[PDB]
Order: C-alpha cells, then sequence, then structure tokens
C-alpha cells in the first residue's frame, strides 16, 4: 500500500539550491532547482507522495577501502534511510552493483574550469606543468576516474594529485569554484561539465570551461536494489525525456539563469 | 546451461559494414565497425560465444498500429528469434517498455545533414519554407520523435512531412544520403548526429552537419524482457567505458577513418 518516498538529495546549485527566505518555508517548499522540479514530474507519473530531505554528510557516495561502508547519498538507499535519490548523481560500475539507476537523465563530461585568462587549454596542458595546481571533488566520481584510470595523461595527472601539497581536494563544489575564484589563476578545478556550465554564467562571471571533455557519462535517478519505484521511476524519465520537459528544465536553470550576457 | 548468444544487428555504418571481399569469408569474420567490436568486448566480458546476423527486413523496430506486430532487430528480440541485440538501436519508451536496454554505450541527437551550400542552419530554417524538401527514415525513432511532438516547430515539420508529394521518407539511411547528394540542395535530411558526423568525414565530402542537435538520448544493447543476459551485458557496458575502450573505438572508426581531412 502506497506512502510517502523519501527523497536524498545533496545541495548543488543549479540543481538543490535553498530558496533565499528557507527560513520562512517549511517541506519541500524550502527549496528550488532543476532537481526539485524533476522530482515534482517523476511524483507526479508515478502517482506518490514525498519528502525532500538534504543528505546528513553532504557527501555523493563512496566506499571505504577498509570499512567497505557507503556514505553519501548512496549509503542512505543501500542502508535503507531514503526511497529514491534525485540528484546530480553519476552511474558508475561500482554504484550499479549496489544500487538501481534509471536510464540517464542528463548527460555530462568531466571538464576543466580555470580563472579567465589561465594559460590552460587541455588536461594534456594541466600535465606538462607544475605552477597552476589542480583538483577535484571528495567522494565523488570524478576522483575515482582519475584515481583508476591507467590512461596515461589521467595516471600522471591522478599520481600529481594524490600527493600535492597543500591538498588539491575539495569537499564541495562551492569550494573547488572558491578556490579557482581566490588563487589568481594557480588553481584549476575538474569538475562535472554541467556544473562548469551554469557557474560560467554565473556573476562574479570569472571562470571558464577549456578543453574537451574528459569523458562521457549521465546522471540518473537511483534506487535500492530491487525497489518497486525502480520501473515506474525508470518510465517517468523517459515519457518526461519524449514530452520535452528534460530541455524545458535545463533551458529554465541554465540558460534563464545567465548573468553574464 | 550455457550457449551460442545470436546478436541481431543491421547494416549501418560505420557500426556494421560488410567487409568488401565478404564472399571469401565466413561467420562473424564477414563483418566489421564499431558494433562488431563492441560485440566482441562484450562477449568476452560476459564468457559467451556469438552468431553475428543481420536483421532480414532491414529495419530497427516499429509496432504496426493495426496488427500491434513488432518489425526490424526489436521485433527479433520479442518474437525470439535473437538473444540480444549490438546495434545503434535508440532508447525510447514504446521499446523500454517491451524490451530491457543498457545503460546507453554512446550518446546521440537528431541533427540535420544539408547538401554543402545549402541555405538551412537550422529546423526552423526548414519549418519556414518550401523549396527545400526534408525527411527521416522509415520504422525508427527519428520518425516517430517528429511523429509525437507537441513541440510548435517539430509539429509543422511534422505535418509537411506526413502528406509531402513525392514521400520525403526514405528505407534506408544510405538512401537518405543518396538523395541529397544527388538532388542539388533541394533535400535535407533528419538523421542521428552520429551517423551525420561520420558521413561528413566520407568522401565525397559533399554533406554537411548544420545546427544544434533537435534532442537528446542514447543508444543502448536490447536484450529481450527479463533475459538472463541483461544484467552482465549492462555492467560490461558500465566497465568498457570506464575502461575508455568506448572511446577507443569511436575514435577508431570516426576519426581514424576521416576522408575529408
Ligand atoms: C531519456 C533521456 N535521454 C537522455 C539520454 C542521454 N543518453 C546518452 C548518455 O547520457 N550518455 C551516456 S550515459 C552513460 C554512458 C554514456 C555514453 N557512453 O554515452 C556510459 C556509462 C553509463 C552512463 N542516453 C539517454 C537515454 F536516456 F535515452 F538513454
Ligand atoms: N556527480 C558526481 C559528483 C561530482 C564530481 O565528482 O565531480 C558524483 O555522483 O559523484
Ligand atoms: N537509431 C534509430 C534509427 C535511425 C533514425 O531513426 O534516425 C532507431 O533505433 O530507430
Amino acid at each position: 500500500a502506497n506512502k510517502t518516498v523519501v527523497v536524498t538529495t545533496i545541495l548543488e546549485s543549479p540543481y538543490v539550491m535553498m530558496k533565499k527566505n528557507h527560513e520562512m518555508l517549511e517541506g519541500n517548499e524550502r527549496y528550488e532547482g532543476y532537481c526539485v522540479d524533476l522530482a515534482a514530474e517523476i511524483a507526479k507519473h508515478c502517482g506518490f507522495k514525498y519528502k525532500l530531505t538534504i543528505v546528513g554528510d553532504g557527501k555523493y557516495g563512496a566506499r571505504d577501502a577498509d570499512t567497505k561502508i557507503w556514505n553519501g547519498m548512496v549509503g542512505e538507499l543501500v542502508y535503507g534511510k531514503a526511497d529514491i535519490a534525485i540528484a546530480p548523481l553519476t552511474i558508475t560500475l561500482v554504484r550499479e552493483e549496489v544500487i538501481d539507476f534509471s536510464k540517464p537523465f542528463m548527460s555530462l563530461g568531466i571538464s576543466i574550469m580555470i580563472k579567465k585568462g589561465t594559460p590552460i587549454e587541455s588536461a594534456e596542458d594541466l600535465s606538462k606543468q607544475t605552477e597552476i595546481a589542480y583538483g577535484t571533488l571528495d567522494s565523488g566520481s570524478t576522483k575515482e576516474f582519475f584515481r583508476r584510470s591507467k590512461i596515461a595523461v589521467f595516471d600522471k595527472m591522478w599520481t600529481y594529485m594524490r600527493s600535492a601539497e597543500p591538498s588539491v581536494f575539495v569537499r564541495t563544489t562551492a569550494e573547488g569554484v572558491a578556490r579557482v575564484r581566490k588563487s589568481k589563476g594557480k588553481y584549476a578545478y575538474l569538475l562535472e561539465s554541467t556544473m562548469n556550465e551554469y557557474i560560467e554564467q554565473r556573476k562574479p562571471c570569472d571562470t571558464m570551461k577549456v578543453g574537451g571533455n574528459l569523458d562521457s557519462k549521465g546522471y540518473g535517478i537511483a534506487t535500492p536494489k530491487g525497489s518497486s519505484l525502480g520501473t515506474p521511476v525508470n518510465l517517468a524519465v523517459l515519457k518526461l525525456s519524449e514530452q520535452g520537459v528534460l530541455d524545458k528544465l535545463k533551458n529554465k536553470w541554465w540558460y534563464d539563469k545567465g548573468e553574464c550576457g
């Protein structure tokens, strides 16, 4: 019998953002963004009621090599704290084994963010020099991509990054963006193209995406392995895609939100 | 107990192509291309033996509105003639209901092919004029996209296309490409970006992709609903993606095959 779905998500612009007057608001009304709108459309199309909740540790999901314990939104699904994750959650082999993922609702690749005027055009450029530091988010698919890569240029990037001092790794996207902005061109941030493209068009308009994408992948809606929600959630994603709704929401939250001309 | 997998596919460059000396060859050796190489890697990674076979009717898959019968590669899976489809087979809602699809191994969008010098930059351009004819492949996801679209510009394109005389629809990609080349700029062909991008770089180098993509989707490996092959095939796709193998094969069959500079 039908009950209220607990949705795990993460504060990540423009996907889930606190409204500025959130202290004045209750429940799902506290939040706005692409994944908030998507949650509403999916809920509507699968006939369910839901509660948005921000993941407590503020992480996406990785497994600890010692304890084998999952953190982040992945751990919330794995250990039964949440029924579904609606977020910019990257589809990976390691995750697909422990949770179910819908077909992708958005595509992306790993990309490079620089302070405007930084003399770097590509990951090759980054790997061949030392003056400009570079790093990635902690507990995410981007860090794992570099850690497990056996491709020469990325292997070389990873060997640098893992022992660089001070740490090149950051805990949130906001913190990586802040570091690019405040490091006067001496730090480049490796992040997903979708996030990069949003920030590029936000004030103070001082960052830039450079070079091709390093890989090719997608975000999926994630459910615990074998949940009854998996099948209808997947069909809702395909239907919304085909109805043009996913493209409408991308325009709403990227193009319409552009503050840089 | 483990037996030889029947793989359904379609002749579509650069995915599956007859080797020029195919009369001299037997079995899987008759064929080359991206999907031939992918079939070999997936077979290797799931521990199975396989037989490549070209779909008899030469179609992708649509359901007849009268009889409700599926044709093409989709029908081969649905009616049990094949065990798996390894091809440029687009993930759609209607198909996902009757077959299982792996996560996407390649991304694409609907795009516009013109003879070089054709005064058309976009689907809006196409929809606002009459001198230049335009159409799509029969029995495919592109025709259905336009047929079912309620988006103004594509609705308008579809109303034209469905009653245009002579027919704007073609039976194979080769035939749509031939029509662009031989119609002196008076026909534009609507096809998937991946196919477009390949042809653009092939002699006689007289076509061109123009405008943004009309939509966003992917190709998946397809199995009959509930096949034991679904789960290991999906994990092989993610692993190959992550190992960089899918990117290596894209370069092999697109960039390395470029004859246009
Ligand atoms: C129904 C919404 N359609 C969006 C969509 C976008 N794609 C393609 C895509 O997002 N690309 C992905 S995602 C991804 C991979 C790849 C790839 N190699 O191209 C490899 C590893 C696993 C995750 N496909 C679709 C859709 F949903 F039709 F299938
Ligand atoms: N979307 C990523 C987080 C961002 C990143 O790693 O760059 C994940 O699911 O882990
Ligand atoms: N890949 C398409 C065929 C090509 C097209 O429709 O443009 C399909 O699966 O139907």
